[PDB]
DNA sequence: CCTGT
DNA sequence: CCTG
């Protein structure tokens, strides 16, 4: 298996293009309340998880919930693309404020896999150019993650590696 | 600082070209008996740390010492280039034999930096082609380290990052 | 340096 | 999708 060690008090930041399987992954490995999703927050503020015009409010809400959880010492997983440094920056800062270990889990999957999954989705889709861009941003992000403040950086390089992941939570 | 978390029982594998500063780094961060060096082993078997013809015997000795230490539950740092997969393979296997966690620390420095340092050494030098080769092998190695069995993979991307390292030995 | 042979 |  692919064992990923994380401390009991972690902020797990999922990094991946739309279609890379972040939400599917989060549901398999974590409790529902441990996972806070940017799309869910778009729904919380606007009724519409697909409404990009409420992104600002959605991430304000996400960051707020993350802060409340870390204040209470609860492990939290951020289910958003997190492919822009500007998106990861405030998450690292919140983790620092509450002495929480930031962990990066990167879905380094081929653009074509994400595009294929997106084409076959029935829940929500994005345009092809979005996935092309997210994949490029994800790839450019990998080198600098440790320096950004991620204490553990785990890169998953194929669907096979994603499937094999087992988290080892250390108390 | 660049905080690198490692378990009390770790096999820390330094990965870097000649001239990348492995031995300097090892002395700064670890007690002498925690560090086992391939060049020191060349000296043990032949009187000459620079004798490349005794490489087989030197690594036999290094592996034997690593095995004894991990068996005794002692943190161990391997100071060798470790830029070939075939070199890392037995280290991972010995770690697994004794339920020890392998940690990779990669000196991902520009070839030019290593060459300049090499040029100014008075203790021992290698030819430029050696460093060019080591650097290429190091860079080609990075992606696959987690899959090889390294439970923690830390990549240092500049002399500034190397200098900033602080190990956090979790009990 | 896990060896330009 | 932190909005080409
Ligand atoms: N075959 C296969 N399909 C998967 C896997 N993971 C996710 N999928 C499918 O890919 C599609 C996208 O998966 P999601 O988990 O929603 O992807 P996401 O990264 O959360 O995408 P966004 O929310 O748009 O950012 C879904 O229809 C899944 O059923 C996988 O591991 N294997
Ligand atoms: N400026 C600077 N010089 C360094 C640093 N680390 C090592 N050096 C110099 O670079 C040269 C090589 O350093 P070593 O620690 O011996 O490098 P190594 O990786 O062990 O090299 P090999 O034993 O040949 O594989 C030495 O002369 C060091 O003094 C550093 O962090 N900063
Ligand atoms: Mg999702
Ligand atoms: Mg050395």
């Amino acid at each position: 298996s692919m064992k990923l060690t994380i401390p009991e008090l972690s902020l797990v930041v999922l990094i991946g293009s739309s279609g890379s399987g972040k939400s599917t992954f989060a549901k398999k490995h974590f409790k529902p309340t441990e996972v806070i999703s940017s799309n869910f927050c778009r729904g919380l503020v606007s009724d519409d998880e697909n409404d990009q015009t409420v992104t600002g409010a959605a991430f304000d809400v996400l960051h707020y919930i993350v802060s409340k959880r870390l204040q209470l010492g609860k492990l939290t997983v951020v289910d958003a693309t997190n492919v822009q440094e500007s998106a990861r920056k405030p998450l690292i800062e919140i983790a620092k404020d509450y002495h929480c270990f930031p962990v990066a889990v990167v879905f380094n999957l081929p653009e074509k896999v994400c595009q294929e999954r997106n084409k076959n989705r029935t829940d929500r889709q994005v345009e092809e150019y979005v996935i092309r861009k997210h994949t490029q941003q994800m790839k450019k992000s990998i080198k600098g993650l440790q320096r950004e403040g991620f204490r553990y950086v785990y890169i998953l390089n194929s669907p096979e590696e994603v499937e094999e992941v087992v988290f080892e939570r250390q108390p």
